[PDB]
């Protein structure tokens, strides 16, 4: 049974809501007002804590329309199914521009992936 | 299912996607147009395909190796929905200072068909 | 039945771990002295080969204390099932501030995430 538990953190949290019914993604929305300097970055709080499955991850992917109209990015993203703490996003500003992020924008999305994770067996020869 | 992979040309000038090594992740993704991805800028490279891959999965657009290090070139956004039928866009980031120069069919990355879960969104106090 | 086997190039290599029950991937290390310039990028060696199962590919995945620390990001990192060569990490430097890697740093984080390979069909109408 695969399962995402979400805690609000604040009230300003919004749940996150997948966009399309076959969407592979939940979109994560601010939970501040933060600017993103022009060639820097950005931690942006969601006021969310999260719980996924074992045997997957939730990656915090990157949304279409800030990469192509703002040449906002996802800097690592990588939340583990027993990571407790905050889930924070981080955005790089790959422009000349600042920008700033406004309260309720949707800046990432979610997605559970599948992984396997086996004991390492060192070898001579991988075959 | 039996996953699929179906690819519609929306031009002559579309490629389909093939992949590289029997166990290779990735289908190669040709450019449809001559275009640039200018130095510390970025572009939307048309592929003319749209597409369709299995409920459980998405098309992540994803890097090519050799280009991220001769060319700086990484891939922004590249999330496409099993539910997406548009025409599919490469964004090229070029974090570099030196134009990347693309000519239609050449490969600008590669579309990885990952396996994901899409449970409903059951909030809690844990 | 899932496996990951990693073959040292060297005695500089270090063997994949990973953090907790339910981490997502295994910590990568340096196998050099090396750096990333501001602004630019660097291929940083594991001295590693290594295999992962049909049906997978190994990503390599950014650690977030450098994405937020540093503004260090991977590039690339598409390792496929039956690459069988030596596993280099890029890196991409998003600030002013060169990154010193120091030999046995943590890097990058290696994620065995689930995938198909379908055969492709070209089709004249979609479903
Ligand atoms: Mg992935």
């Amino acid at each position: 049974s695969p399962f995402f538990k979400v805690k609000k953190l604040s009230e300003k949290a919004v749940i996150p809501t997948r966009g399309s019914p076959l969407s592979a993604g939940y979109d994560l929305s601010s939970a501040v007002d933060s600017k993103v300097p022009a060639r820097g970055k950005a931690l942006i709080p969601t006021d969310l804590s999260i719980a996924v499955p074992e045997g997957t991850y939730a990656r915090i992917a990157p949304r279409s329309g800030l990469a192509w109209k703002h040449s906002i990015d996802v800097g690592a993203g990588v939340i583990d199914a027993d990571y407790r703490g905050p889930v924070g996003v981080i955005l790089f500003n790959h422009s000349d521009a600042d920008f700033e992020v406004k309260f309720g924008d949707r800046i990432a999305q979610l997605i559970i992936e599948k992984i396997v994770t086996p004991d390492v067996v060192e070898v001579d020869d991988l075959d």
